[PDB]
């Protein structure tokens, strides 16, 4: 039994945490290794 709230909540956290967590992975895996795909 959830609430609307706790839903929210959790939704909004996973998605910050997340894209965090992939932004820095990629901007370091690109910056290790990188590409020239690009058009």
């Amino acid at each position: 039994m959830i609430s609307d709230e706790q839903l929210n909540s959790l939704a909004i956290t996973f998605g910050i945490v997340m894209m965090t967590l992939i932004d820095i992975y990629h901007a370091v895996d690109s910056t290790m290794s990188p590409k020239n795909r690009l058009e």
